[PDB]
């Protein structure tokens, strides 16, 4: 009865908006699992923070399928995202079975190199806005958080906790996402 | 001319609470060390990330002195700081030479343990509250932030983001953490 949250990890990812979701997820009861990209070995995210994934992103495959995908944002770590024949699998897969995808800041990008989600109100970092909106395969948001079908995006690392919130409200109901708030000390 | 910052990292510490700051430190042009505690090995946090620190506690404590050591919360990672005897060492010396002394959620009962900062207004989580206060030797405030001297507390993991802030001004000045905060979309 636990959902069950995959989280990628890429070289170059925002180590805060990795963060910061699976802590509030974990504080929701969701089972996280935060998979390599490159496998199992410690992941150099944009600032030098270094994290060790749970899992390579291939054994995490074969243990799916999973309630919500989170695509982290950093410059570098969406464009290794967006290159992965393994992400865009990954990502169809869940399109296809209507499960939901989750990504922040310059994360959503990797969406449009993966064809996912067209038609979709997305949102992204004012910086990433540029590259999303290119083919106007999406229409553009700058609400801090944007939910459309089963894509919910997010602007930045300052957004990071109304994302991670919204995934928890989307998967767990709004009275367990509040019950996880509280204790946070957040302003609104 | 570069300003330097220790982070304490211990078993238990909450990893919002250590990466956030990291992260905005560093954007600031702060040159940080993640310490470990125990040593070099990885570090499980209170929601299990797992973190690779820079450097033992004992190698950073040889590269001194810092402009700021900065104790993360997280209640069993503010227990182990507050047992552990190169901590109070650290913390005595900053005292001495009027280093900032920064202190997150549970992070600041530690300050009680090792006896640094009597007299200083100081906040700490709500729930942290009874533990900081036993013996009336400091005097207690419910501001997000709170700076006194050279003593910098803050609430929670939803005050992260501007616990680091007040760091980066009062190490950097208000234009640098201004500017440091424009690209992380935050509400105010």
């Amino acid at each position: 009865a636990s959902k069950r949250a995959l989280v990628i990890l890429a070289k170059g990812a925002e180590e805060m908006e990795t963060v910061i979701p699976v802590d509030v997820m974990r504080r929701a009861g969701i089972k996280v699992t935060v998979a390599g990209l490159a496998g199992k070995d410690p992941v150099q995210c944009s600032r030098d923070v270094v994290i060790c994934p749970d899992a390579s992103l291939e054994d995490a495959k074969k243990e799916g399928p999973y309630d919500v995908v989170v695509l982290p944002g950093g410059n570098l770590g969406a464009q290794n995202l967006s290159e992965s024949a393994a992400v865009k699998e990954i990502l169809k897969e869940q399109e296809n079975r209507k499960g939901l995808i989750a990504a922040i800041c310059a994360g959503p990008t990797a969406l449009l190199a993966h064809e996912i989600g067209f038609g979709s109100k997305v949102t992204t970092h004012p910086l990433a806005k540029d590259k999303m909106m290119n083919g106007g395969h999406y229409t553009y948001s700058e609400n801090r958080v944007e939910k459309d079908g089963l894509i919910l995006t997010s602007r930045g690392p300052g957004t990071s906790f109304e994302f991670a919130l919204a995934i928890v409200e989307a998967l767990n109901g709004k009275e367990v996402a509040a019950q996880v708030k509280a204790p946070l000390v957040l302003k609104d």
